């Protein structure tokens, strides 16, 4: 049972979709649409099985302001969905510095145990963007050391929540040419820019998906072949 991405294309490239009990990154240039594949997420994972979702709730952490529930709305209409149910199966939170995103992520546990043997529990957390409090906050060469303690604590809080409550992990990373946050990640996946309103995906560290990258657009159904 996996999450689609809402691209048959990009699906197949992760083997069926986003995984549970993993943490998926996704990193690229600004405007590569990674936060656009998230608010598709929050939504595809709210579908049957059958239409690519797991019958769950989604859960966003929003570290820059990204968030737009207009946009989920306009993803679930064009869907044949309710844009209010859609709505009130995501859970929403502003983390304003790096202190705060590690502690939504210890309360987020709390809400997943209590859905955990429900008939819709919840099944994505996303998390956009996942470094970018940390390169800000942790300033100057004597705050290096804290900065990868604090971003390492913070993996493994996820990995642990991945585990615990058999949810997908979904993470955003602003990788820029040209500061390295290094962390770990299940499965990463490199995004660009293309051919107009195209975006393609490149598989980086995949155990043993073969490599390969894949097409997809960004429409009014959110992310599309
Ligand atoms: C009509 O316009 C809208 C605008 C936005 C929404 C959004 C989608 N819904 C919400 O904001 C809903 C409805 C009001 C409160 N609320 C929450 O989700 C409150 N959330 C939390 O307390 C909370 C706590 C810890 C978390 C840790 C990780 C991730 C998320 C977390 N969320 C709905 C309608």
């Amino acid at each position: 049972g996996r999450i689609s991405t809402g691209s048959k294309s990009l699906d197949k490239l992760l083997g069926g979709g986003i995984e549970t009990q993993a943490i998926t990154e996704v990193f690229g240039e600004f405007g590569s649409g990674k936060t656009q594949l998230a608010h598709t997420l929050a939504v595809m994972v709210q579908l049957p099985p059958e239409e690519g979702g797991l019958n769950g709730k989604a859960m966003y952490i929003d570290t820059e302001g990204t968030f737009r529930p207009e946009r989920l709305l306009e993803i679930a209409q064009n869907r044949g969905l309710s844009g209010s149910d859609v709505l009130d199966n995501v859970a929403y939170a502003r983390a304003f510095n790096s202190n705060h995103q590690m502690l939504l992520v210890q309360q987020a546990s709390d809400m997943m145990v209590e859905l955990l043997n429900t008939d819709r529990p919840y099944k994505l957390l996303i998390v956009d963007s996942l470094t970018s409090h940390f390169r800000s906050e942790y300033i100057g060469r004597g705050a290096l050391a804290e900065r990868q303690q604090k971003l390492a604590k913070h993996l493994a809080d996820l990995h642990r929540l991945a585990n615990l409550y058999d949810i997908a992990v979904f993470v955003t990373n602003q990788v820029q040419a040209n500061h390295i946050l290094a962390h770990s990640a299940t499965l990463r996946v490199y995004l660009r820019k293309g051919k107009g309103g195209k975006r393609i995906a490149r598989l980086i560290d995949a155990p043993h998906l073969p490599e390969g990258e894949a097409v997809f657009s960004i429409t009014e159904k959110g992310i599309e072949d």
